[PDB]
């Protein structure tokens, strides 16, 4: 009575794709568990303009660093959602996908079949555009038909409020100016440019198009699939038998009413329950680096010590400015390359770049305690420097939308910072908080770069023709850094006013086992039978764009790599 085929732990972004598609064989069960609720009448969630409304609500978890050494002690929020549709419930909306070279990276470290070629299909099969309308269009809304799909569950289209206004119009012609081409579509592939972005939206209902409204609510007529919500998986359990290799036999809960059990899984375990949680579930259950497993009155299981480590995340800074008068617009995004951001200074930044990337690694080794290695870290950061340097990928992400009124207002990250961290369980407890730490500002490049983005904006809010429609820059504003002000005071004031980006990857990165990796390239975790991966714990580098399109793509890959495993076995 407590047993499945498959177990789905977390009802978010990926964890719903996989329960979805392995739930499409009528004769295949699949349990879902979630920790939170349907926040299907949730105003917070479906207000297609309520990005924000649910920070520090029941609905986000609101995970804590530790004090960050690198940025001046201070530590940071780490939100998550906590709800059937995890962090697509909290989340802003824009749909962005990945620049291909940096796919194409995957299989490059040795994962077989991840590259943009073999994701693109994966990324159509996800969507369901609506086209824009006209007034949308002449905004500046388009898409290549090419690589959009049509027939996915997730929609995605234009805000039903967008519209041309002087402030979308000029920041079109400024960036132009500043030599950042107009794209029409940023998820082909080639993310370079400047972009009026659709985002996750049902425009019939004119709601947010969350991971549930995609790909549950729909199909949660399906005998075959189960969902228990308000549970919590504290980690799995182990066949017991000398089977060297380790065999998932279900995984402990606690339910709301306090009960505490098992359930049972026929065949596999997905863990799917986000980079901030996934890891700790291994951890809880044996499946990590001994000497903290041991630490925490841990039998271990697998010794598979890089399990939380290889943590990276971005930081999201702010700008702003005022209008002469009114400013109005569709909100708009743009993704500079490496010489875009610096001009005539690239040149030396690269240089000095370059002269630090061995650096880098041996300063990364300490952080996973030796568990990776100097060399193979610079092997790492060498591909991650070619991405930059050698393809020129977008290196920021640059919003702009009107802020209200006479305002506008800037959000950006440096796309790629070097910086890695980890994360790790705190005691055997699994309502304990981690101690999560994505090492901030570590390198020089990161602040360097974050520095060079944000002096960028400043001359955007000071250039032709948008200058004649923004009479000052109001955040940070010339009074606190001068016109004449450093690279290092630049920095300050971005350490000092930082946020995390809330884009963690890599804490159970698809790498080669022999290089730290903890899945396979079918997202299994190394030393089990049974037991996957599946959300932004596997993705091993970051990407330029905003995780949730790439999430979905990778989550409908590992479902057709699942069901091909069955098959044979
Ligand atoms: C505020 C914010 C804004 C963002 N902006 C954007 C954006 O505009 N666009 C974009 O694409 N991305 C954005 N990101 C990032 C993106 O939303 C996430 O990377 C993505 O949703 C993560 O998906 P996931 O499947 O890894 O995990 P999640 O969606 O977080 O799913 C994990 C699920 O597991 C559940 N869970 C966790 N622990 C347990 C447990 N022990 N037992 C049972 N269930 C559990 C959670 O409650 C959750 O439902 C944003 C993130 C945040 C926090
Ligand atoms: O993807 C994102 O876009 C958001 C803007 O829409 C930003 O605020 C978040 O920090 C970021 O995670
Ligand atoms: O997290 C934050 O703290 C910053 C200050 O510490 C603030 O300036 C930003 O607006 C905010 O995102």
């Amino acid at each position: 009575t407590t047993t499945y085929d498959y177990i789905v732990v977390g009802g978010g972004t990926s964890g719903l794709v996989v329960a979805n598609r392995l739930s499409e064989n009528p004769d295949v069960s699949v349990l879902l568990l979630e920790a939170g609720a349907s926040v299907f009448n949730n105003p917070d969630v479906t207000n297609a303009n309520g990005y924000g409304l649910a920070f520090g609500s029941a609905i986000d978890w609101q995970y804590q660093s530790i004090n960050q050494s690198y940025a001046g002690g201070k530590q940071q929020v780490l939100r998550a959602g906590k709800a059937l549709g995890g962090t697509s419930t909290i989340n802003g909306m824009a749909y962005t996908r990945a620049e291909d070279v940096q796919i194409d990276v995957w299989q490059k470290l040795g994962n077989e079949g991840w590259t943009w070629k073999d994701l693109l299909p994966y990324y159509l099969k996800s969507e369901n555009l609506t086209a824009p309308t006209s007034s949308q269009v002449a905004a500046g809304a388009a898409y290549n038909p090419a690589v959009n799909g049509k027939e996915g569950p997730l929609k995605v289209g234009w805000s039903g409020s967008l519209a041309s206004g002087n402030l979308s119009v000029a920041l079109n012609r400024t960036f132009q100016a500043a030599g950042v081409p107009w794209v029409e579509d940023v998820n082909g592939g080639k993310m370079r440019g400047f972009n009026i972005y659709p985002s996750t939206l049902d425009v019939d209902l004119n709601v947010r198009e969350d991971a549930a409204r995609a790909y549950y609510f729909p199909y949660d007529d399906r005998k075959n699939l189960h969902l228990l919500e308000n549970t919590t998986a504290n980690r799995l359990f182990w066949k017991n038998g000398s089977a060297e290799e380790a065999i998932a036999d279900g995984v402990e809960i606690t339910s709301a009413d306090g009960k505490v059990t098992r359930v049972h899984a026929k065949k596999e375990v997905i863990i799917s329950a986000g980079a901030l949680r996934s890891p700790l579930i291994l951890e809880l259950s044996g499946v990590g680096n001994p000497t903290i497993l041991k630490k925490n009155n841990i039998t271990p299981r697998v010794d598979l010590p890089t399990v939380g480590e290889n943590l990276q995340d971005q930081f999201n800074n702010g700008m702003a400015g005022e209008g002469y008068g009114v400013l109005a617009g569709a909100s708009t995004v743009t993704y500079p390359s490496i010489s875009d951001v610096f001009g005539n200074e690239t040149d030396s930044i690269v240089a000095s770049l370059r002269s630090q990337l061995s650096d880098y690694a041996a300063a990364t080794v300490k952080v996973s305690n030796g568990h990776m290695k100097q060399e193979d870290l610079e092997r790492l950061y060498q591909l991650q420097f070619d991405l930059i340097v050698k393809d020129k990928v977008p290196i920021a992400e640059i919003l702009f939308h009107p802020g209200g009124g006479n305002a506008v207002s800037s959000e950006f990250w440096g796309l790629l910072p070097f910086a890695r961290g980890n994360i790790h369980i705190s005691s055997n407890d699994p309502t304990a908080p981690a101690a999560i730490n994505p090492n901030y500002f570590m390198f020089e490049w990161d602040g360097k770069s974050q520095a060079g983005i944000a002096k960028y904006i400043r001359k955007i809010l000071r250039s032709a023709p948008l200058n004649k429609l923004i009479a000052k820059e109001t955040k940070p504003g010339l009074s606190e850094i001068p016109a004449t002000a450093a690279d290092e005071k630049w920095v300050e004031w971005l350490k000092a006013n930082y946020r995390s980006n809330f884009h963690p990857v890599g804490t159970a990165a698809m790498m080669p086992r022999s290089i730290g990796g903890v899945v396979d390239n079918r997202l299994r975790v190394y030393g089990t039978s049974n037991v996957r991966v599946v959300d932004a714990s596997v993705l091993p580098f970051q990407v330029c764009g905003h995780l949730v399109s790439t999430l979905y793509a990778v989550a409908e890959r590992a479902s057709d790599l699942i069901k091909e495993d069955a098959k044979s076995a």
